[PDB]
This record gives structure tokens, C-alpha cells and sequence, in this order.
């Protein structure tokens, strides 16, 4: 159901990950050591020049609707590799990209989707280090978000009817982690220790207020 | 506040998204390249090699509260930069890790976060890709999760009250995003129409069985 | 000015026939023979692989106007190079398309002129000997030609205002060649012997009129 | 009343074309996804080894006044199969040249006409790219010549009165070709825009010298 | 009386044993440092291409009656060459073969004498190795061979009267070679000691049968 | 028992005798072709590279008594494979050099037998040439000799007993072809009559006499 | 006392020489294959992930004076590795290096001694290649040095009071070896034969006069 | 003059310190960041894969007297290269084995000196640790050495005539080297302050006795 040709950094975990969900995955790889170390992390891993169109069908590429293309290092593997599962009319076609260019001519090419993994991952981290609070998001759209905080002294000991966000910031508390233990869609009578995860929801002004005005 | 030491795939992100934000960010690199084309991405752009002990202090790297360690290809600069920054007293280290080996020394010399951004990006990947509905998600922790979903056929004109989620499957809706507006903590009779936006909170595994047996 | 990056039975006549002419050429080869062998056809050449981008830095490739890409056997190295070059921002990316697919790859990352060489010689040869008479052709558009001929029998002795072309078929004669002695926009009273070369131009369904019922 | 023995990139075309013409064409080839592919494309196709006399009497070669050889990667297959077919009395033998040694056998073993595609097509793009105007040309004779001229922005609503080719180069227009419409012979009074097709016919030298200062 | 035209591992042995029996041999060689590798190896040596009929005018290969065309990597050499000398009436011309199409069109044009040295090699050694014992051997028919021999354990110390091959396998014994001393038509009363060459001569499936049962 | 490694002229030929007289053998070949060509001419064919040692042991390499490795283009593929199969104790290693110098190593790496097959053909042929008459022969040794001859105008119609050549030249005459058709060890009586194959044995320079007068 | 973490090419020679000289040695390895090897080589070996904390522990590592870690394929094991035996207070920890990195880090995180095995056999075979002579030598200091010279056909026959180098050049011979023979502080009237082994002790510039003008 | 092939952590060091000590050095590698790292650190730096003979040809690798083959994780490749070397007839070839094996073949192809760097530097190890005082020291035979040492508390304040080295141990002091400042050849009332360098020379025994009941 799904194939990894490069079994780097990114690809790598890919497989792993995939494999870990439960999911069936052939790894492939033109190092052997790779492929040896990726052996126990994938259904099946083959070694292959995946420069050589006869090498994929050998693979049996085709008989898969997930094909990822993850070689960084190599522009030309990278979009050449793509060009020819391209040929073989496979379904979704997701290539990492290098740069600009690269980007460009992935696009050009046919590919189904294209992945700056860095770039993404550093806007994870700059949302999460411009404010210390926020642990992770999801934003909802352009203006409205879910934000998971970390609680500081402000916010200790604090019962969710003392924090009144749903009508003072126009926000809603979803979740609360403590030591570990968790409560989902906690009652106003739940207590707020430092230290712990908050998950607020709303409008991101409001959220930024909430977090300037009670922590 | 910020500084950037490796103009790179990850840390350019970095850099460019703070700038982007507002905060002021000093980016370091070795290539002059890298710098002169972060010259406009950035409020100051220095040519140093991060190894260089004396460099660094030339950069007044102590003045800076966050510093971040984004060199990929080669561990040297990684590991060393990382080292002579927890002598300088550095608030807060975070670096690229390339393996469990960079993750292993790193943690061990003191840094304060270590990131693998083709890790966690292909973790993201991996669970966008098993299910093709996820637009995105956040882990609030190892069990449970908030999941943005992309309605279907199956979702199509049904009621919240209708998709009971709270009693047979224990998630609860926390949003619906139609044709671009928005609706934050649904009422029952409000209804979802498909290629809409879904937000769901819950256990992974019981979003994935609403994920079966409802869509 | 010019550029051939692959020296074979196509690019080499190419690099040879442009210096012939009087122009300065590079020639590029993988193959040290081939270089060898082209040394005489071209002001400089040299062994170099086309797929390898700091090769083609270390040819100067970007001080030209004008570079071929032509290389047969091997799609990859072709559209690879096509590839390449485009990153180096060349003017005019000239390539040799293998079949179909070639085409559309090379038509898609940026190819300036796409030629099939066997094709379009294979329609002037079938031009040429579905009529025995056609020696040479020049097609002005999808319905106009100029066409040269081979004087037959039945053309022996016959004289321009005999053979009334101008009324009859609506093309006109343009040059008569008469045991290699020449002459250009000939008047009627002149006459035409066999085995002569005949200069026709005009309407293609015309000029197989005037070729069935008068020669 | 044509035989194709050689169905590929050279051969193939030659029997599209002249099954497109309306001739009637025998198709042979060794591989049978060729000869399937080229069904469509030709009156008859065979699979049949050229190398083999008996396989070319089953195929009735000798009822043919013109065999193409166009095998291109094997020698062998080529001069062998030319070879038996000079020894069955083929009127007419038409073969793919690889080198000048190809030519030179089978100019000696009896090849009626020996053919290098990729050599005349080189020339004839040569040519076209000397000149970035010409389109297409024929020769009349070494030094006589009629040019197909792609219109620059100095021959733009200029009129052919005003560009008076016939005495001030020796040069006569024959036809220009606007937005796909066409005109033959015109008089002095029609106008010539930008982007056109413009049919000179004279001297190499003279047209050259238009060529210069007009355009 | 000899000419050698390639001076490789097959014709350069030619020369050198031509010229070791005491012959007039004529070596030539399109490169330079084979010419003159093989000077004190022949009569005369030339730097030529056999390629060329004038260089071969030059050489007066008319004046030879044996002309030797062995060229390996190169099948335009080797057949060109034999299809020149074809045309300047040499008696005989031998040449090498580098496969079944080379022997073929070598067969039509006209050569006296075609040879697959490393075929005729190849049933050599196989049958070297095949049987332990056969040092070498000569067939008289498909039927009747004469074998030379390596004795055995089985074989010392014995006499010729002791091994009845007359009778008991219908073969004759012919010569005996001990310690390089030679017996021809030896006597009955003759003593074979083990590691000496021993030549029987008779049926193929019988001298099989000595060996199996006698050695 | 029998295994190629090198299916080209040489050790195809081997492989394809081997085979015919009736023995298993196991043929090798890096390429797919060559493989697919010997499948109808071996026991068992492999695609495999002779220069890795794990795809030796996947052969079972080390189960055949003899191990031939043929090498022409590639004389580091030849000696690396020799030293591998030493390293692997098998007990008989035969392999074709290229020159004096791959003769030297491959001595050095422990070779059983090393053939050039060139070399000896070279010497075979050059004592064809020597005499017009010889067909074929083998040499007893240095001196001594068996010659195959055909029978001239001057034998035509003669007895054994009229051409003595026990006596008069001291050979011997072994055998008489007499249309096809053969005569073993042939009584005093039998007549020779001219074209026929005429089997002599004795000193090289004694045939050489009988030659010169008898014939 | 000693123990040998990784068991390579240089590992493994520490331990068997090590245990050659006397010394009781522990080596370790994660390679079955290896550890079995140095059995014979150690007094104990041990099967162990050197990246494991609890495996060191049951190793019983702190029982030891002396540790080496000399880990090659990964800078990982080698400086994890190091950092575990440094907190458990390993008195000696002697760590081979890959890079100037490598000593970096090592010599940060507590490295008692850094090698670079191949820096330094690299700089003496450098100076064995520099001067042909110099066989090998010993740095006393930045300035002054022992070393080891080749004796020339200049030094033949020549008496130690002849060569006066502790006069004419400051430098004093320490010994001479002929053929296998050893002369330590030899008395001046001793000889010096070409091809000996002498001994020299002084000023490097010195030593190189020396070596100018006498030999 | 001097050619390094493999720019490793061998090689490399090598090629540095020629080219360190004024030597004209070309640097090989197969590697474009090695080569390019190594820009400044030699004369000449050129990308080439030394398994490949018509590169070495290219090198001009004839031009050198002295061609190290440094490559360590292929065998294949080394042994390859240091035949291909031999073949082109270097006057010295320097290989890098990596096991007896390695050695062995190395040894047989004509290698011209074998260097096992890591087992030198192993022994150099385990005779500097016993005793903390061996720095280094150099074998002038198997039985006979010059030793460097670190003073002791026991010899601190002691004279030369003290420590009669010469009459009770048969060995002779060479150097004190005292807080940097060197003495050479010193006299007998010189005074030894212990952690100074002491330089003795003599039997390895002895020195050891002296080690033992002296220091
Ligand atoms: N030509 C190729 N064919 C197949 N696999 C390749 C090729 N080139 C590189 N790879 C694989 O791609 C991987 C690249 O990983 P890496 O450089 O870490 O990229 P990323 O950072 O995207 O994971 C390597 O593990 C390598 O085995
Ligand atoms: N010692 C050093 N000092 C300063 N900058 C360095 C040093 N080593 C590497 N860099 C810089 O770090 C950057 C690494 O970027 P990149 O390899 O793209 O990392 P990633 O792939 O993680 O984005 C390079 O642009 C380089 O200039
Ligand atoms: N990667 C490459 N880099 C440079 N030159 C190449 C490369 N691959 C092939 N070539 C050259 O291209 C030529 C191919 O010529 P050929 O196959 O005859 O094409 P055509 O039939 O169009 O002339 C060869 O001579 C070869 O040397
Ligand atoms: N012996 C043969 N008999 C018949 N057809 C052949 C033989 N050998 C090759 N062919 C055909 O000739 C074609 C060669 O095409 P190609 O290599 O593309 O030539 P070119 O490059 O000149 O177009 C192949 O499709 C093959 O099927
Ligand atoms: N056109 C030619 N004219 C003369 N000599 C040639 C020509 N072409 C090749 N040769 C010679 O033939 C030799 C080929 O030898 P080789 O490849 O070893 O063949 P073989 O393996 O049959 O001995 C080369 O040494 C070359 O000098
Ligand atoms: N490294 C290798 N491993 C296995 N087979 C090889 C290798 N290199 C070449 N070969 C095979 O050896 C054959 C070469 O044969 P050829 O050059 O014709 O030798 P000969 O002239 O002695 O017949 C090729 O068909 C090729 O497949
Ligand atoms: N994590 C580990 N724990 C223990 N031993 C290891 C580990 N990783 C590698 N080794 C051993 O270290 C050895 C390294 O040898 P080698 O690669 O030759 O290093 P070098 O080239 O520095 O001598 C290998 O034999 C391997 O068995
Ligand atoms: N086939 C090859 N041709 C040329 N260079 C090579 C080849 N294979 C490896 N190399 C080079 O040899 C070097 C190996 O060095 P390394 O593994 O560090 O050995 P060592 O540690 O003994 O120096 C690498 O830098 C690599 O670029």
C-alpha cells in the first residue's frame, strides 16, 4: 500500500512510522546497510538503483497507490525517480523538496504533493518559541486556533469558573494534563496546578490576551 | 533574542518565519551565500564559523537568550557550537539532531530541546498519508489527540446530534469550517456538509473507529 | 556561441556542420574517443559528463547562447541535462526527444526547441519516394510547398506556355535545371528536356494534379 | 509496394507516414510489441527475423519494388539483411547508415540509396539555427537558394514596394504567410507585419545581405 | 608472401610465428607503437589504415598471396578492409570473426577463409576438460580420432603387449614420449612409464572405453 | 562439475561444447542477455557479478570441481574473480589472459591453467599457412609430428607401397578418407587417390621431404 | 587493567599486542564474530553494545585503569561511549579519532588521551616518502631530533672519524646495523657499508646538511 | 612527484603534510567535498574513480615516481587500483591493507610497500602504557631500541654518574630535556629533574631492567 524509496532522515521515519501505525510498507534503498537497518521497520526492503526504470518494475512499483520519493542529497535522483513513477501512472506521487527550483520542477512534473519538511517544522518552532507558554497547536484557520499551554504560577491552583475565558476572552478550555493524567472537556470545578498542559480554543488575539492578562 | 547559526533548509526557515513574525534575529553562517541572500531575512547577518570560540564572542552570541544550532550535514559544528555555547551560560540551546547519536551527545552536553525536524515532519506525514481525511492535527498527549478532518460523501448533510460522538464513540466536535467561514463550538443542530473542515477531540484509536464505521 | 553536449550521429553532425560554416563550438563528451575524434570539427573539446552540474561549471557552459542537448540512448541523461541547464538559466535549450514521453518531459522542464530528427526525416523521405519524380521540397504551410522535380518523358521538349501551369493548376514555375547549367524565373518561350530538375510552387493537391495528368 | 523491415524510431515513422499518405505498406520487425503497435499503422505487419532468408521468402519480399532497412543499434541485422535482399533481386534497397563504415558496405554489397537521418537533419538544423529567422530553405543549387524568413519588428508594415528586394539585392518574395493565411506571388502593394513567414528566392550572398540591413 | 594486417593478441601471433618458421611476413597496424612492437617480429612493418584503398596500393598488398585481416574490436575494419582487398583480386584472405554476422557477410563478400578462434578454442578446452588425460588430439572423422595421452599409475611400468589395444579395443598405440624422448611405432616389448605421452589412434567411443577401464 | 563464468567467444563456445558432449555444466554472465542466450546451451544459467563473493557463495560455487573464468574487456574483473575462487579452494582454475602481464598475475594469484587462446590459434593457423597441404595436425614434440594432408594430382592413383615412405623418408601413413568414408592403419595395397585426407607421422622435416617430392 | 571496546584494525591490534606483551586485557565487542576471533587474543571477551550503559555496568568496566575506545564506522559509539566511561570515573580514557571534530568533542567531554593513529603514521610514512633515506626517526623536540637513515653508495666503505658529524655538523651517530648485525655507539674507527641501517642524532636542519653534502 | 589517491583519514594526512613540508602533491578522489576540502591542501585536486584505467590515463598518473592507494572500506577497489598502477608501470605504489588477506594479495600483485598503520600505532600504545615515562621510542632491531622517558620522583636530583646506565644496565643516555630547553649528548655531572625527558638507548631489555629496579 505504500512504498519509501529513500530510507534517509526523512524517509526513514516515514517507513517507521507507517509501520508502526500498523500499515503495510516496502522500503527501498540503494545502500545495504540502509536496507538492513530498515528491515525489522518495513513489511519488506529491497536494495535498488532507483535510477533504473527496469530495477522499479522489478520492485513491483506499480502495484502501489502511495509512492514516496525521499532522496535529499541528489536533485537529479530526486525528480528523475519521480519522472519515471510518473511513467508507471502511479496514483500519488509525494517527493521531498531541496529548494525553490527543486519545488518548481517536482510541480511541473507531475508530482501529487510537495514537502518542505524543515520549513513546516520550523514554523511548529517559531509559533512555539515567540511565546514560551504554547507546547503545540493546530490552527483552525487564518484567525482561529487550537493552542495547547504550559501553565505557569499565574494559572496555579486556579479553578476554570476563577479563569472565565468563554466570556472575558471569548475562548474555550478544552483539556487539562497533570502529571500525566488527563481531562478532557473539564467541569468549572477543575483545578488549574503550574506545570501542567491547557488546551484553549479560540480566536488567536483573544488566546495572546488570555495569556498575557491570566499567566 | 533569537539567533540562528546555520542558514540552511531548517534553520533559513527559522530565521525568515521569526522575521516574518517581528522578533529580531542575528543570523550566522560560514558560506557568505547563505548570508547575503538572509541579509533582507533577517536584522543582522554575520559571516562566522560557529566552531570558532573567539568568533562567537565576536557575534556577542551571550546577548542572545535563544540560540539556535541548525547545521545538518556535517555533526562537527552541530555538537562543537552546541558545547561552546553551554560554556558561554546560553539560556537556551536548541539543535537539529541528524540520529539517536546527535539526539544521545546533545542531551548529554545540555541542551535544552532537541529537534528532528525530518522525524516528527514524517511522523506528521505518516499519519496525513495513512488517513487521507487528516488535513492536520495536534497530540495533546501519547493517547489522546485533536484531529482536523476533510468531510465526506458519508458526512454529507448530517446533524452533530445525528453523528453522536460524545456517547458511542467518546469524542467530542469542536468545529466546522464551510466554504471558508468558520463555526466554533457547535451547537447539535448544526449540520456538516462534506468537503468541509471537522474538528474533532478524543482518543487516537477512537477517532479512528469514528473514523471507520462513521465516514 | 554554440554548444554540443552530445557528440553521436546526431549532435556530432550538428557541431561539425556549424564550424564548417564558420561558427565557434564547443564540443562536450562523456566518451574520450568521441572528444578525439571531434577535435578537428570544433574549436575546443572536451570530456565531460552532461549529468554532472559542477562539469558543466567547470565547461563555462553559462557563456553560451546556444547549447544541444544531444544524447539518444539514454532518456535520463538527456532530460537530466535538459534539467541542468535550465538551472543555469541557458537562453536556448535545444533537445533530441527519444518518443513521445521525452517530448512531454522535455516540453514540461523547460526545453526551447524539441527535435525528432528521425520523424521529420522520415516525412521528407516519404515525401521523396512516394513521388519518383521529387527530388527536393520546402513545405511554406500545412497546404502550400514549393516542390523540385525530375523531369519525365512526357515533359521532353515541352515549353513553359505549353505546360500552362500559371491557369491550369494555379502553380507556377520558379527555375529550370538543364545539365547543371541553371535558370531562374524562366520565361514561356523556354523549354524544358528530360531528366531536367523542375521548380514548381504552389497549392500540394495542385502540383499532384499538374504531377498525374502532365508529367 | 513498400516494405518496412524496421520498425523504430527512424523506420517507423517512415511507415506511419506512408500509410498516412495511402500506400500500401508492409511492416516487418523482430519484436512483436512493435509489430503490434504498428498494426494500425501499416496494410500488413509480420514478425519475422531479417537475418533469416527463409523468413523473408515466407514474407514475399520479392513482391515489393522498395524494402527499407532501417535497423539502427545492430550492424549485423542491417548489412546481413541488406545482403540478402541485394541476393533476391530487391529493385530498390533503402538503408539506415550508423557510420561512414555502414555506408561504405553497403554502398559495396549494392544499397540503392544509404540514408544518415541524424547527418541532413543536423545540417538542416544547422542551418536554422545560424540563422535564427530561417525556418526552412532549399537549395537550387551551390550558390542559388530560395529562404523561408521568420519577420523581425525592422520588416514590421513595411511593404514590398518599400523593400525592393528585385533591385537593390537581386532577390524576389515568392509568398507571406499571416496568422496561418496565405499569399501567393503578391503584389508590391501587400504589407508584411512582424512574427511572418517570408519566401525569398535568390542568391546565398544577396539573401544574406537582406538578411543584414533590412532586417 | 604474407601480409598481417592487425596486430593484436590473435593476428600479432600470426605475424610473430609466420615469422619465427622462417617466412617473409608484412605486418601492419594503424597504430604506431604496434608497428614498431613488431619490427623485429617481421620482415617490414607499416603504419596504415587498411580502411583506406590508396594506403593499400601503397603497401603493394598485391604483391602478397596471402593477406591476413585480423581486426577484433572493430567489425568496419575488419569487413571493409576484406571487401577491398576483395575488389583488388587477393587470392586468399583469411579474417577473424567476432560473431555469426560477421562470419556471414565476411562469407558473402568473398572471404577465403573464416575463423572463430576462440569457438574452435572452446571445443579445444572442453574437451581438455572433459578428460583429465588428453594433452591434444586430432578427429579424422566424427567417428575415428587420433589422442595424445598422460599416463597414469595405471599406465607405469607396463608394456605395449601388455595393454592389447589391437584386440581387446581395437586401437593402435603410435608413439611414446618419455622425459622428451621419443618412440615412434614402438615395439611390443616397450616399457610406458607414468607422466610420458602415449598416442593412441582409433574409434573415438573405444579409446574412451581404454581409458575408462585400462587408465 | 563444470562451471563458465564468462559467457562471451570464448567461454560461451566452451559452455555450448561442454554441453553438447553431454556434461552438466553451469554458466555465468553479469549480462541478462548473455544469460538468456546460453539457457537452451547449459544446464543452468545465472545472472550474476563474478567480482562480489556473496554472489559467488549464492551460486553454490564452491560444489563444482572446475571453474573456468574468461575475461576479455576487463582484466581487474579477471584476476579479482581468480583470486576469490583461490580463496574458496577450488581445485581447478582456468582462465584466458589478456596478455603478458595478466599471465604474470593471475601465475602469482595461484591460476591452475591459464590459456591464449589467440596465441595458440595464432600458431595452428600459422602452420596451416606454412603448408597449403595440412589440414590439420598435432605435434609429438618439439621434432616430431602427425600431419593431416590433402591429396594431390601427384598421389592420385598411387599405392602405399609405391610411395614408401617407411623407408625412404622414415614416416609413417596412418589413415586414408577416402570419399567420407575412412581406412585405419591401411594395408601396403591400398590405393590413394587424389582430395583425399592423408594421415602421415614422423620428423617435422621428413614430411617436409615427402612433401616437397611425393607431392 | 586494560580493556579493548572496540575490537577493529586498531582495537584489535592494541588488545593482541597487549596480551602479547603479558598484560591481562578485556576485549569488547558488539560483533559476535570479532569477539570470538580475540579470544585467543585477551584474557576475556565480551559480546557488548558499548552505547549501553547497564551492558558497561555487567562488563564490570570500572574494575579497570584503562579503557580504550576505539570504535571506527560511527562517531556515535565512540564518543557516546566515552561519555558513559567518563561518568563512571574511568581513570584513563583513550579514545581514537576520526576527525578534527572528533578530538574536538573528546577532548571537551573528558578524553584523557585523543588519537589519530592514521594522522600520525601518515606524517612518518610522509617524511619515508619525502626523503627515500630516512627510514624512520624520533622527535626529541620542535628543533632536535634521532633519526633513522639508509646508507647510500656516498657512505660505502666510509669510517665514522671520516664522516665527522659531531664536529662538522653538530650531529652524532648512535648506531650502525649491517646486514642484520648491531653496532650501538660505535668507536670511530668502525665502518659503514651501503644499504646499513645508521643512526643519527642532532639539529633537524643539521641532520639534513648532512644528508645534502655527505650522502 | 607524489600522487595520493584515497584522501581519507590516511591518505589525506599524507597528501597534507607533502604538501606541508613543500613537496608538489596531486590528490585523487572519488568524492567531490573530499577533493574540494583538500583544494588547499595540495597542488592539484581532481575528482576520479581509481578503479577506472582511462581515467588514470587522464591523471597523467604516469608522470608521478611515487602513487599511494589509500582506500580502506573497499578492498576490491584497492586491490583494482594497485593493478591497474602496476600496469602502467609506476616505479612505487604504497598500499593501505586492511587485513592479512588484504596483505596477501597486495603482496602478490606487486604492491611495493604494504603499510598497516593502525597495529604500529596499537604497539606504539601498549609499549607507552606500562610505564607512563615511554612518550615514544624506535626499534633499531628486534632485540635493540632508543626509548624516551618521563622522569620519576626516583630519579629527581640525580646525576648521570649516579645512574651508571652504561656499565649496570649496558644502555646510554642521549638527552634531558628540562622545561623545553634541550640537552644533547650530556656529560656526566648533569643533573636529571624527574618529569623531565630523559632519551636512553640500548637493548628494549635492559632499558626495561633499568626501568624496573631504576625509575
Ligand atoms: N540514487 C539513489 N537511489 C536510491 N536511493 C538513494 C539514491 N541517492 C540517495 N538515496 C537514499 O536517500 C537517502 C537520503 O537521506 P537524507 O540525505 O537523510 O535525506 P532526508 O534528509 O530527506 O532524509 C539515503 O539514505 C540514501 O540511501
Ligand atoms: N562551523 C560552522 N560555522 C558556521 N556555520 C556553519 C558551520 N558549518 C556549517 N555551517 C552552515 O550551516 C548550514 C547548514 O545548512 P544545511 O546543510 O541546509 O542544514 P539543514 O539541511 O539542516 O537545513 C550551511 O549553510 C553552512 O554554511
Ligand atoms: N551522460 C553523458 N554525458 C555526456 N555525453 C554523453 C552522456 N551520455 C551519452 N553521451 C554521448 O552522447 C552520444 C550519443 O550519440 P547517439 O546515441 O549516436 O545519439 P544520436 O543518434 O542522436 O546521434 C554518445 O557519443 C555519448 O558519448
Ligand atoms: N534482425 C532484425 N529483424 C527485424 N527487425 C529488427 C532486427 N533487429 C532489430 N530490429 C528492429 O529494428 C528496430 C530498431 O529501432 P531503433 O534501435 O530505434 O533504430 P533507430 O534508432 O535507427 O530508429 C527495433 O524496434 C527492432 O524491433
Ligand atoms: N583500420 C585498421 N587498420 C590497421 N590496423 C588496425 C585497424 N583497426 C585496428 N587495428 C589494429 O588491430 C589491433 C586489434 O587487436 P585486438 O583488439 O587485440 O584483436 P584480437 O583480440 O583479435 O587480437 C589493434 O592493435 C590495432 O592496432
Ligand atoms: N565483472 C564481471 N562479472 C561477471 N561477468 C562479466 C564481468 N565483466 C564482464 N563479464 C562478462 O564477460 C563477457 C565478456 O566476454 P568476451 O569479451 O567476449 O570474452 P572472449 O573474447 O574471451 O569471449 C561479457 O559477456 C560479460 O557479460
Ligand atoms: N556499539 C558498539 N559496541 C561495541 N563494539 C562496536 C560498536 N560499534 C562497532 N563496534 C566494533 O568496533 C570495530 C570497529 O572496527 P573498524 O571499523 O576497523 O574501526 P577502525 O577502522 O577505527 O579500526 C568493529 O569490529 C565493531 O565490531
Ligand atoms: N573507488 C574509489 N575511487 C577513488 N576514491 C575512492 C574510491 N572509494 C573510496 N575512495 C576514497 O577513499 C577515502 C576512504 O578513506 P577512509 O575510509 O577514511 O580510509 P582511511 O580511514 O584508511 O583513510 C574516501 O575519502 C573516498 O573518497
Amino acid at each position: 500500500q505504500f512504498a519509501v524509496i529513500g530510507l534517509g532522515r526523512f524517509g526513514g521515519s516515514i517507513c517507521k512510522e507507517l509501520h508502526r501505525m500498523g500499515h503495510e510498507v516496502l522500503a527501498v534503498d540503494i545502500n545495504e546497510e540502509k536496507v538492513n537497518a530498515y528491515a525489522s521497520y518495513a513489511t519488506h526492503a529491497v536494495i535498488a538503483n532507483a535510477t533504473e526504470e527496469n530495477e522499479l518494475l522489478s520492485l513491483g512499483i506499480r502495484n502501489f497507490e502511495y509512492v514516496i520519493v525521499a532522496i535529499g542529497p541528489n536533485i537529479q535522483a530526486s525528480t528523475l525517480t519521480t519522472l519515471l513513477l510518473k511513467e508507471l501512472d502511479i496514483p500519488n506521487i509525494w517527493v521531498k523538496a531541496q529548494n525553490y527550483y527543486h519545488h518548481k520542477v517536482l510541480e511541473k512534473i507531475g508530482a501529487d504533493r510537495i514537502i518542505h519538511p524543515e520549513k513546516d517544522m520550523g514554523v511548529k518552532i517559531a509559533q512555539s518559541l515567540s511565546d514560551e507558554n504554547v507546547l503545540n497547536y493546530i490552527d483552525l484557520s487564518d484567525e482561529y486556533s487550537i493552542v495547547e499551554l504550559l501553565a505557569t504560577r499565574k494559572l496555579d491552583s486556579k479553578s476554570i469558573i476563577d479563569l472565565n475565558v468563554r466570556a472575558k476572552y471569548g475562548c474555550t478550555i478544552l483539556a487539562i494534563k497533570h502529571h500525566g493524567d488527563i481531562c478532557l472537556s473539564p467541569a468549572p470545578e477543575d483545578i488549574i496546578r503550574e506545570q501542567d498542559c491547557l488546551v484553549i480554543m479560540g480566536h488567536k488575539k483573544d488566546i495572546k490576551r488570555f495569556e498575557n492578562e491570566g499567566m
